[PDB]
């Protein structure tokens, strides 16, 4: 059967440009328990300081980029403190900072993109990092000027996976309207998570050694003007699921003192359980067996959960090499995570010259996760150098 | 030209079953200005309560739905106070009520519908009560049984204009997915909004008169199954526009004692001046050039914004019934408002007995507004009865 292409679009949709973002200001691993630990006014917890020395060595994690620096922690001691009124001042500083980061990574998608903004569409912001009234999508679209008739979904703190729910939001937005550009655009940081110690909980130190900073944007369109647009991916499939018994695995609360992590369930052997079924429910109209023959992005929000994913398909080392990338250079950057190793793998492939944007292989699989325990899974199209 | 069905949808997405859904306990608008003041230990303020009485009355409103009883504001003291530290507690009775009401009206939805819940593939969730992770479309999902492979949309803090927003994310995962149904819920009550008096700010003693609590659920799909699905209303265009001059027009701080609004700007002035030609370009492809041949919902967050327009578009009074009844039954439901008034405008059709509906008409416009300032606008055409 056929139908009237009407206002519609007739192809896949496809990842036309990406690009990233992050703050001036960073921290190394190596440094950053002697910084924590100074600046929350907790030295004293000389245990606990060996504890997150420990933490965050084995986080595999280099540097990390940080809107807070010393002197907005000073300006705002309530945020160093472990648990204190700091709603409004976290808020205040993701207002003066997650739309600009924003603005910076968007800046350079539409610059490779190479047409002019009005041709722009959509917007979908993702961000966990303030909940703003009007929201980041609002005040990205003023600072870039985007016409003022932009059909724009704002996701405020779906948490880690929502790369994932970006991706398959755009797919839907670009197939269905013929035309359509979709400017995709998740702008995180630690604003709402980032607190002192406690010895009392240490499902807060763990994320206070993960945790980052960063905007990455996309666009995202179907029917490519080819000789002014080069597709770098295709969008084929975009799925999301609630894995079997995972009841409260992820649960975040955000209250007076911002937004605080419960995580009682064993999060890496519940992605161990479910990945190979979920990912071969994704490959299925593809006809590849061979797990190495496709390339690979996982969200690194637990980094026991590469490796243990690494072991169980018995992959190519290789294969989550532009993961373990970000991971060590950035950090765990909620959404923007797996669009940052989106991007280092294709930016990998131009450099090391291989065939495909996906590394000389035809088909990926984006795989992100998060609260419920929520699942998203994107299967990916590579195109040829 | 024409493109290959594929995994697509035929036709335009529509709405197929609608129902609404309130606390159990409500308030008559004549006796709240005492049971308010009472309640916020703030009888002392003898000349505001008697301007709460005065902005009570005109706010043409009889009664209200709120989940916030004598007894749990009781068990909760930092709630009735004006500014004291209460976000966890407001977060805690969302997630005891937000997705509770929203699946009341689902089942009454679903059970219109009358397929198995288990053709549900989408969930579109939009809520200001409370901030979740994981979010009430989770928990929605989880106590309706619906399957673990839903894509579930997420909609945080976006305000009054999301009752439009949903319909316009509906159109697009309906169009470009065949056989797609989607649960469309918008469940809201003042959660965040609900504080004591000061004499310092009536920006807040205007939103006490006003917002209340509900849910509405749709199922929203194309290709029906004319045996088994009746449609009831077409989504034919849904666009979202940011009106010129409007910058902090409306603007909500979410903050440690819950969201506080800011109401700077003039409200209706900024409807009056735009809505015109928003609905022009709306109506566009119609033909339609009267505008009482058409049905109408407008969001009724300003009362005099229902009155300045009735007056400009010389509207008959009959046209706005529906939209001021839900505005004296049931008060300002946040994006929930517009569907309970197309729900309203659906059975007062079918009890007048009327020919479309639509009462009557063959087309009809949805407005919905918020912060932004943003407008959405959604055209809808009835189907025969």
């Amino acid at each position: 059967e056929w139908v009237r292409k009407a206002d519609r679009a007739a192809g896949p949709a496809a990842v036309l440009a990406m690009a990233t973002a992050n703050p001036s200001n960073f921290y190394l691993q190596s440094d950053f328990p002697d910084f924590y630990f100074r600046v929350t006014r907790s030295d004293h917890m000389s245990d606990l300081k060996e504890k997150f020395k420990r933490i965050c060595k084995k986080t595999t994690v280099r540097k990390r980029h940080m809107i807070l620096t010393e002197e907005i922690l000073n300006k705002n001691p309530a945020i160093a403190d472990y648990w204190s009124p700091s709603l409004a001042a976290r808020h205040d500083l993701a207002l003066a900072n997650i739309p600009q980061l924003g603005k910076e990574a968007a800046d350079k998608a539409i610059k490779e993109w190479g047409q002019p903004k009005s041709k722009i569409t959509h917007l979908v912001f993702c961000t966990s990092a303030g909940v703003l009234m009007p929201g980041a999508d609002y005040q990205l679209t003023m600072l870039l000027g985007l016409n003022p008739s932009i059909s724009r979904l704002m996701l405020h703190n779906l948490g880690c996976y929502a790369g994932g729910t970006a991706l398959r939001v755009a797919k839907d937005l670009a197939e269905n309207n013929g035309g359509a550009r979709v400017l995709v655009v998740c702008s995180e940081a630690n604003l709402l998570l980032f607190r002192g110690p406690s010895e009392t909980h240490i499902d807060a130190l763990i994320t206070q050694s993960l945790f980052a900073d960063g905007a990455a944007a996309l666009i995202v369109g179907s029917d490519p003007d080819l000789q002014t647009e080069s597709p770098l991916y295709e969008l084929i499939s975009a799925s999301q699921r609630i894995l079997p018994e995972s009841e409260d695995a992820i649960v975040g609360r955000l209250t007076e003192a911002g937004l605080v992590p419960y995580l009682p369930k064993d999060i890496p052997k519940l992605v161990s359980t479910n990945i190979r079924s979920i990912l071969e429910d994704a490959l299925a109209p593809t006809g590849v067996q061979d797990w190495n023959s496709i390339f690979w992005i996982i969200h690194p929000g637990m980094p026991a959960i590469l490796d243990q994913t690494e072991k169980l398909l018995q992959l190519d080392k290789e294969k989550l090499k532009a993961t373990r990338h970000v991971l060590s250079e950035f950090g765990n950057m909620f959404s923007a995570t797996v669009l940052f190793i989106l991007d280092q793998l294709r930016k990998g492939a131009v450099a090391e010259g291989k065939s495909t944007t996906g590394e000389g292989c035809e088909w990926g699989v984006l795989f992100s996760f998060g609260p419920g325990f929520t699942v998203e899974t994107v299967l990916l199209r590579s195109v040829a150098t």
